[PDB]
């Protein structure tokens, strides 16, 4: 996250790293059995580490819990990132509390400037490199579609929507993929691209996961 601010410990308890030896990817609890993230942060044997704050230090409040299984939505395109969600289901159910919580799936699609919380443990600077080791957060709005579309013509499809600044400055960028865009209480998108982190007229574009509640939901029940 760039120009954002330190969330507070389990302030967003949703909020879940994914692990393969290191950090890799966020993602989102939402349910006591599931977590969604971005298809392109798929690879096997992923580890969710739940309640976390500081992922380099154990403070009491951490659940680790191995992946049973990943589904990859069918229609993912990794040349495009159209449709870039994932879900993965957890060997064992986490334990539901105060610190580690699920988010709500949106019933329907959120305005442009609509304000949403953008949360990770990704890169803090949009030239170089720093990650922190504490969650960070952004408010940032969601962005008209045609603001979208004129920083990224030809590459906007109906899945994917942007949030934050065309001023730059503030943005999500590597490592942040796949975590949370909450906004009014849903889960509205997932961190999937950009055009760098931060640069002017290069807003963070989202997965829109209002289109797949009915995939979502459909595929958690049969799996
Ligand atoms: N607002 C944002 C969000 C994320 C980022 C950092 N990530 C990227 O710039 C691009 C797009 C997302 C994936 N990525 C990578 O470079 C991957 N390491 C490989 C890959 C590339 C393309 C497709 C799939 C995989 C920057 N700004
Ligand atoms: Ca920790």
């Amino acid at each position: 996250i760039v120009g954002g601010y330190t969330c507070g410990a389990n302030t967003v308890p949703y909020q879940v790293s994914l692990n393969s030896g290191y950090h890799f990817c966020g993602g989102s609890l939402i349910n006591s059995q599931w977590v969604v993230s971005a298809a392109h942060c798929y690879k096997s044997g992923i580890q969710v580490r739940l309640g976390e704050d500081n992922i380099n230090v154990v403070e009491g409040n951490e659940q680790f819990i191995s992946a049973s299984k990943s589904i990859v939505h069918p229609s993912y395109n990794s040349n495009t990132l159209n449709n870039d969600i994932m879900l993965i289901k957890l060997k064992s159910a986490a334990s539901l509390n105060s610190r580690v919580a699920s988010i709500s799936l949106p019933t329907s699609c959120a305005s442009a400037g609509t304000q949403c919380l953008i949360s990770g443990w990704g890169n803090t600077k949009s030239s170089g490199t720093s990650y922190p080791d504490v969650l960070k957060c952004l408010k940032a709005p969601i962005l008209s579609d045609s603001s979208c579309k004129s920083a990224y013509p030809g590459q906007i499809t109906s899945n994917m929507f942007c949030a934050g600044y065309l001023e730059g400055g503030k943005d999500s960028c590597q490592g942040d993929s796949g975590g949370p865009v909450v906004c009014s209480g849903k889960l509205q998108g997932i961190v999937s691209w950009g055009s760098g982190c931060a640069q002017k007229n290069k807003p963070g574009v989202y997965t829109k996961v209002c289109n797949y509640v009915s995939w979502i939901k459909q595929t958690i029940a049969s799996n």
